[PDB]
């Protein structure tokens, strides 16, 4: 666990986070708590997430007999699995091994927040804002930015923590989209985790797949059966598959060149003729 020690990125990650005196604020990673007693100076309620119990009472005693004493709450837990509260604003010290599932537990998290400032590895902070035909545009990339604005705020070098990471980090603000666009997150994730198996290879070929084949099977078999369709003993779903994704020209395209338009038009050709994703 790597300690954030420099004030001047602590004063700069406590700014942009925004902050108004009646905030909740969610830190996760609160360390010893250099930013955490800074926090409760200009929020209402602190909610710290620790995982560590003996780091817990630590951070407790450093702000015990302040005025700002009852303001902390700590959350003890790991912050994956736990149910994340209401809170107007984040600020994280995210390890790189959890900064995934983190990123999409804040995404789909209710009620919505207004801003999150998250520390990331450099590199995942650039594939969360990478543009479409860029080296590391991946899913990461199309689905927070399809739910959130995301912006690359500043580099953090590796001897401000302690102890040092091996790589460098970043700052990111994240704000959902509020409301989020008209689409089920479900079957765009499905889509979108299918063409990016292989990114630089056709849709065409990611859907030639049998893990891709027995799921859409499955799912148009529901659909036949819920809207009375009789399946024709020579259906083939492999060359319905086919056949949208030559009308909707998708077939010889990459997944690394599309944008969130062309998926909402890859999913609407599917969706028209009854295939599902869920």
């Amino acid at each position: 666990q790597h300690i954030l020690k420099n004030p001047l990125i602590i004063n700069s990650i406590i700014d942009k986070a925004a902050l108004r005196p009646t905030d909740v604020v969610l830190e996760v990673g609160p360390g010893t708590g250099n930013m955490t007693v800074k926090l409760l100076e200009k929020a209402k309620k602190v909610v710290a997430c620790e995982l560590d119990p003996r780091l817990v009472a630590e951070l407790h005693k450093r702000v015990q007999g302040t005025p700002v004493a009852s303001k902390l709450q700590v959350l003890v837990g790991d912050v994956l699995k736990t149910d994340l509260p209401f809170f107007d604003t984040c600020v994280a010290n995210l390890p790189y091994q959890i900064s995934s599932p983190f990123v999409f537990k804040l995404l789909l998290h209710r009620p919505f927040f207004r801003c999150a400032i998250l520390m990331f590895q450099r590199e995942f902070a650039l594939r969360l804002v990478a543009k479409p035909g860029d080296k590391l545009y991946c899913r990461l990339s199309i689905n927070t930015q399809l739910l959130a604005r995301v912006d690359h705020l500043m580099k953090v070098g590796k001897n401000n923590f302690r102890p040092p990471p091996k790589v460098e980090s970043s700052v990111v603000r994240i704000e959902p989209k509020n409301p989020p666009p008209p689409i089920n997150f479900q079957e765009w994730d499905g889509l979108v985790r299918i063409t990016f198996v292989r990114k630089n290879k056709t849709l065409s070929a990611a859907f030639k797949s049998s893990a891709v084949q027995q799921l859409l099977e499955k799912n148009y078999r529901i659909h036949c059966s819920v809207h009375n369709i009789i399946i024709p003993e020579d259906f083939s779903i492999a060359d319905k598959i086919q056949q949208i994704l030559t009308s909707t020209g998708f077939s010889d395209k990459r997944a690394r060149s599309m944008d969130i338009d062309d998926f909402i038009r890859l999913l609407h050709g599917f969706n028209a003729e009854g295939i599902h994703f869920s």
